[PDB]
């Protein structure tokens, strides 16, 4: 399963549209042996890029472009194997009119009837000055410049699992992301995974890492990556929801400047929440928000590529990122790994064992059919054993393979 994000800040930008664009690409995502594809929020929103959803059926006012156009990428992408995902944006939503008191507060779900056409009551109760004091209060957290939907409304509930099964029945996708997951609480989500039951869906839980006296990462990230395994485990161990893991993308973030020792743990496990539940976790070097035009947390761009060989490599399920893979010149590299991946059948749960992490070399098997190295560690020689064959290789990367 190895995942692709089709989209970046400035995709809807594009002269001609993203999907129109996106067409293009449909060949190469799929030869790279790409299984899934992450699509951009497809509904209007005040925030071109989506994140400000208002009219949720109302496809044909997206920048990315309209209905049409992502049922003909969608087609394509299921014409050539792969799965389509979409974005839900459902913790905030804005609102298409005023009611008498000023506010912005009565919504618009598109279409002629009602669905989705909620009005202040649907915010949660202290969500001020949006809120009429009647919802709920919110399940989780709040976004600042938007309503902030009540979850614990039934026809909220009732209305939005319905827009959700219209999106896999009518336009056709097949799983969700499920944009700041920490907005409502894992009870919400449940309900909408396992009613609208998806073949796959991600979460987004984001939170800091933790800083000891020195402004960089502590190596124990366990309160941290605990978080992401309780959502998972509150929403379903057994359902399709895993969540990024954004605990591997911190310390690999700062690991990759010359400080590879921080990839094995207070466990002599890996300490992303890969080390502790591989199979619901699924990694990234960057995304739209961590890198592309916002950097909010980049990867070091000089060492994108030491990124890509470690989760490419490793457990977990890797998500390549556009920008990478088509603007970065790294499409043959990242193409590689992501064979060497495929070839020896490494996956979700692949047993990984660390050798060596010190300052200079992080070296590790995989499944006990791959080693990577990742280090300017000239001198590795004799730590990887009779019967491997170097795969691939550039940068300060190199991964073997039993022959
Ligand atoms: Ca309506
Ligand atoms: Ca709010
Ligand atoms: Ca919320």
């Amino acid at each position: 399963q190895v995942l692709f994000q089709g989209f970046n800040w400035e995709s809807w930008k594009h002269n001609g549209g993203w999907y129109n664009f996106l067409m293009g690409k449909v060949d190469d995502i799929a030869a790279a042996g790409i299984t899934h594809v992450w699509l951009p929020p497809a509904s209007q929103s005040v925030a071109e890029q989506g994140y400000m959803p208002g009219r949720l059926y109302d496809l044909d006012a997206s920048k990315y472009g309209n209905k049409a156009q992502l049922k003909s990428l969608i087609g394509a992408l299921h014409g050539k194997g792969v799965k389509a995902i979409a974005d839900i944006v459902i913790n905030h939503r804005t609102a298409e009119h005023k009611d008498g008191r000023g506010i912005y507060c009565i919504f618009e779900g598109g279409t002629p009837d009602a669905r989705l056409d909620w009005g202040p009551h649907m915010i949660c109760r202290d969500d001020r000055p949006y809120a009429d004091g009647t919802g709920n209060p919110d399940t989780g957290a709040d976004f600042g410049a938007a309503p902030d939907i009540d979850h614990l409304n039934l026809r909220v509930q009732k209305e939005l699992v319905e827009w959700l099964n219209w999106l896999k029945a009518d336009i056709g996708f097949d799983g969700w992301r499920f944009d700041f997951a920490k907005g409502y609480s894992a009870d919400v989500a449940k309900i909408y995974i396992d009613r609208s039951e998806p073949s796959f869906a991600v979460a987004e839980i984001w939170t800091s890492l933790a800083y000891g006296g020195d402004g960089k990462p502590n190596l124990n990230q366990d309160q941290h990556r605990q978080e992401l395994v309780n959502w998972v485990d509150k929403v379903g161990g057994k359902g399709p929801a895993t969540t990024f893991d954004f605990t591997t993308k911190g310390i690999l973030n700062v690991a990759v400047e010359g400080e590879l020792w921080r990839l094995r743990g207070t466990d002599g496990k890996a300490p992303g929440m890969i080390g502790w539940w591989p199979a619901k976790a699924v990694t990234f070097v960057d995304n739209h928000d961590t890198g592309s035009t916002q950097h909010m947390w980049p990867f070091p761009s000089d060492r994108v590529m030491q990124g890509y060989a470690y989760i490419l490599t490793h457990p977990g399920t890797p998500c390549i990122f556009y920008d990478h893979f088509f603007d970065w010149g790294l499409k043959e590299e990242i193409d590689r790994l992501v064979s060497v991946r495929t070839r020896h059948g490494i996956h979700n749960e692949s047993k990984l064992q660390i050798i060596e992490a010190d300052a200079d070399l992080y070296l590790a098997e995989i499944d006990g059919k791959v080693i990577v190295k990742l280090g300017p560690r000239y001198d590795v020689g004799n730590l990887i054993p009779g019967g491997f064959k170097v795969a691939a290789h550039g940068n300060d990367y190199a991964v073997w393979e039993k022959i």
